[PDB]
């Protein structure tokens, strides 16, 4: 039942869904068009470090991405 525990990662302006993705742990959000940054559990959302997404990308956010 462990989730909405660790699984309440939100965007800190649209406040919309996020899943990260292991590798580059990378926080994807469409709704703001960005990726964030993740080292270790510490979440950068920072202007100079959170980077935009590419159009492929976000239309790679259509659905849930390595969900299963």
């Amino acid at each position: 039942m462990e989730k909405k525990f660790l699984d309440i990662l939100v965007c800190p302006v649209t406040k919309g869904r996020l899943e990260y993705h292991q590798d580059k742990q990378e926080l994807w959000s469409r709704q703001a068009k960005l990726a964030y940054p993740i080292k270790d559990g510490i979440p950068y959302m920072l202007e100079n470090e959170a980077r935009p997404l590419s159009e492929e990308e976000l239309k790679a956010l259509e659905h849930h991405h390595h969900h299963h």
